[PDB]
């Protein structure tokens, strides 16, 4: 009478009766597929049309949605007091595709994913909601995989008798050939069938999947699953991730400083063992929570720092983490600053306090098209855009690091392999940057992000040259230790898309001058900062050349290492010339730069 059976009478079509109250299906998959001993991702999915607009829906107590026709709200996870919650807002009228993705193997993410599509009257994909992450512990995920209830209940219907039409209900499950970037990023779209060619349009970039799911398999377990033509507004494809104790900034710090997936931080429980967690995740994450709450305004991060490491036992709780790590706090910190500061100049409704707790957006950003931009109600989110990075252009030769000894399995051979695949990719060489352990590890994996900066605004920006000699000098720590060493850092390689050359400007002029800032705008055509655009002119009269790269551009840049070496044990020397590869100098000549503003 009330229950029903999803799978069977509304994998083609079905019409449900509400008006006597929750209907409620079963939802069971063979347990040896929760059980596998590789990794995959069940992907359930239906249609939802007439009716669809005045419903709550629900899995167990797992997932919630509410749709009135204005918003489809979603809410959910195990962990009890305030939920995750969620709200898209419609931007078409008719039926709308539920999806929820459920992973499962012995190493998989402990949450599910969960996306709307809204289509047209042709069933075509219209528009796509951003991917929604609700965080159900292990447990509760083993659970959604092999048994869960799904109920339907009419809500607010203006009908006599209210009734749902679902089509094309269905489960479906694709195993990889463990890797799971892909699930945190817009990749997760290129692992669904259904969704093929969606992520190369969005992303206006193949999915160039890794061996382990580029050799996926898929199969329907249930149901008739839809696979949808596309006609999707060009719309990057976005993350938002919600943080019900708050804490967002410091979790988007510690993953863009330490790269580490976003959604660690929201786990029901730590992960044990893994060693750059311990390391840089948690202490970061820890750092910028310890500075929130000394209600410090982000505007002082600089002295902040100059505080604790200039007296010991000062500043507190957040002085002596500081101390502990002065880089990583410095990376760390000036990362969180810059942050909140664009959270708050977003809109008038934000500010410095909710930057801490505001949900994250992430954004699958084309390299080539203008500054990328999130949805409309991204507005009240800490914003990350993410671009191709080093960590795809490294090539073959193991697993690659930083430290004082080296950078690890980097050889000139890796490098030319890696240029070449930057070449084939769109890329192009515009310098070196020089920096500190941590920093190299932050922008070659994660990719390069604002930091505040001690300079006039207008000057902000990501700072190389494009003679080694001249970063060499930044690749290391900027203070001593209680040994009297100062860490050797490392030198690496910047590369920009082809595609972003025409933002590259030039001037004689000393940046340093005093007409130097009216000249940049006169050739960058608009008001400083530099945007998608970049500066190169003498770091001072007579001096050897600095580029500036716009934030957004410098977003953009694939980072890789240098094989130049650091000197351990000549921290603070000129850079050797013989200790520069000749064949890593034979791909080191600069591009051409715009003497002119564009006409
Ligand atoms: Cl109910
Ligand atoms: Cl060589
Ligand atoms: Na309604
Ligand atoms: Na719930």
């Amino acid at each position: 009478e009330e229950a029903f059976d999803l799978w069977n009478e509304c994998a083609k079509a079905c019409v449900l009766d509400l008006k006597d109250g929750v209907r409620s299906s079963r939802m069971s998959v063979d347990p040896a597929i929760a059980d596998t001993n590789g990794q995959g991702v069940l992907h359930y999915s239906m249609v939802l049309e007439g009716g669809n607009d005045a419903l709550k829906l629900a899995i167990d107590n797992a997932l919630s949605i509410t749709s009135d026709g204005l918003t489809i709200r979603l809410e959910g996870g195990v962990e009890p007091n305030k939920p995750v919650r969620y709200s898209y807002t419609r931007q078409a009228r008719g039926s709308w595709s539920l999806n929820w993705l459920v992973p499962i193997g012995h190493e998989k993410p402990s949450n599910i994913k969960v996306f709307i599509h809204e289509l047209n009257a042709g069933n075509q994909l219209s528009h796509m909601s951003p991917i929604y992450t609700i965080e159900m512990g292990d447990e509760l995920l083993a659970k959604l995989a092999r048994d869960a209830t799904f109920f339907v209940r009419a809500h607010e219907s203006n009908e006599m008798q209210p009734t749902l039409a679902i089509s094309h209900a269905g489960v479906s499950v694709v195993m990889a050939q463990k890797r799971w970037s892909e699930w945190a990023s817009g990749k997760v779209l290129c692992l669904l069938d259904p969704l093929d060619g969606v992520y190369n349009y969005l992303a206006q970039q193949r999915c160039n999947l890794d061996d382990t799911w580029e050799g996926k398999i898929y199969r329907v377990l249930a149901g008739n699953p839809a696979k949808h033509d596309l006609d999707i507004k060009p719309t990057v494809i976005s993350h938002r991730l919600h943080f019900p104790e708050g804490g967002s900034l410091a979790a988007l710090t510690a993953h863009q400083a330490c790269h580490l997936p976003l959604e660690t931080f929201t786990r029901h429980r730590q992960p044990r063992g893994w060693e750059q967690l311990e390391q840089c995740g948690y202490p970061v994450q820890r750092l910028v929570a310890l500075y929130l709450a000394a209600r410090l305004s982000w505007n002082q991060v600089d002295q902040v720092i100059r505080n604790a490491l200039a007296s010991p036992g000062s500043g507190g709780d957040l002085g002596e983490a500081i101390r502990e790590q002065p880089e990583q706090a410095r990376l760390a910190l000036t990362l969180a600053a810059a942050e909140s500061e664009r959270f708050v100049r977003q809109g008038t409704g934000n500010d410095e306090a909710g930057a801490a707790n505001a949900d994250v957006v992430s954004l699958t950003c084309p390299v080539a098209a203008g500054e990328c931009a999130g949805p409309a109600d991204s507005g009240d989110a800490l914003l990350e855009r993410n671009y191709p990075t080093g960590a795809e252009f490294l090539g073959d030769g193991g697993d690659v690091s930083f430290s004082t000894r080296g950078t690890q399995n980097w050889t000139v051979e890796r490098l030319l392999q890696a240029h070449r695949q930057l070449e084939e990719r769109g890329y192009v060489f515009v310098g070196y940057h020089g920096t500190f352990l941590e920093a190299a590890q932050s922008i070659v994996f994660g990719g390069v992000r604002a930091r505040s900066q001690d300079l006039d605004a207008i000057w902000r920006g990501f700072y190389i040259a494009g003679d080694p000699a001249l970063a060499y000098g930044y690749a290391q720590d900027q203070e001593p230790d209680a040994r009297g060493r100062i860490r050797n850092g490392a030198l690496l390689r910047v590369y920009v898309p082809r595609s972003s050359l025409p933002g590259f400007y030039r001037t004689s002029l000393t940046l340093a001058a005093p007409e130097a800032a009216g000249e940049v705008e006169r050739l960058i055509g608009h008001p400083l900062p530099l945007r998608l655009d970049a500066i190169t002119g003498p770091e001072e009269e007579g001096g050897r050349l600095e580029t500036i790269l716009g934030w957004p551009l410098a977003e953009r840049t694939v980072v890789i290492p240098s094989a130049i070496p650091t000197d351990p044990r000549n921290v603070g020397g000129d850079l050797d010339p013989s200790s520069i590869p000749d064949k890593e100098q034979a791909i080191s000549a600069l591009p051409d730069y715009a003497s002119q503003p564009g006409k």
